[PDB]
């Protein structure tokens, strides 16, 4: 017996974003006099927004506007960002009884900006954003959200992403985790996970 359910986070799992995440901060936070290292853009690209401007020592009465350059910016970048290599044919080879679907941090503007020219994305049964629910990864809410749209139990679903957020995730939704050990975490390699994936191709091995 396999999975009824996959869902997918996207930076780091679907879309090779870090390179465009980077440019991105180093600009907004230069409005902060701060500059942005390499390290610094690794560390930080996993985490939840708020925890990565607190890493970065942003004044905490200022997160909500932080926020905002970022989208502005971002959305000038979108062609910096590719798919991995693999995850066109993934979608193309994954069972169609699958309900497929998207867990995402990104607020839903990003989201349809960056993603909605992509043809896999029709394939999608349910996407969540971060304007879907009022809580955010690592909470459980955002997966047992979208798991409750198709009708299936978390029992029968694996969440597939490469953060220690994404798996806190699913611990906290008691759904199994599946490591996308290609988007190269250092952090979220050593959680104790359901499936392992060394490149997209590998998820056909569960069907």
């Amino acid at each position: 017996m396999t999975y009824q359910a996959l869902m997918f986070d996207i930076d780091g799992t679907l879309t090779n974003s870090q390179p465009a995440y980077t440019t991105v901060m180093r600009e907004v936070l230069a409005t902060y006099g701060k500059p942005f290292s390499p390290a610094q853009a690794q560390k930080t690209f996993p985490m939840a927004a708020e925890q990565a401007m607190t890493e970065l020592g942003i004044a905490a009465s200022e997160f909500d506007h932080f926020q905002a350059q970022y989208e502005d910016v971002m959305a000038s970048h979108y062609d910096q960002i590719e798919l991995y290599p693999g995850i066109t044919s993934l979608f193309e080879q994954l069972p169609s009884e699958l309900r497929l679907g998207i867990v995402t941090s990104q607020r839903r503007n990003e989201l349809e900006s960056g993603m909605r020219s992509y043809p896999f994305m029709m394939r999608m049964a349910v996407t969540i954003s971060a304007d879907d629910t009022p809580k955010r990864k690592p909470d459980p809410l955002p997966l047992l959200t979208a798991l409750e749209k198709v009708n299936v139990a978390p029992q029968n679903a694996l969440f597939i992403g490469d953060s220690v957020s994404d798996e806190q995730t699913a611990q906290a939704a008691n759904v199994d985790f599946g490591l996308a050990v290609w988007g190269m975490d250092p952090n979220a390699d050593h959680q104790k996970v359901a499936h392992r994936f060394q490149k997209p191709l590998d998820i056909l091995e569960l069907f």
